[PDB]
């Protein structure tokens, strides 16, 4: 989940 948010944002 962090590094999916990371490239979300
Ligand atoms: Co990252």
């Amino acid at each position: 989940l962090a590094e999916a948010l990371h490239q979300a944002l």
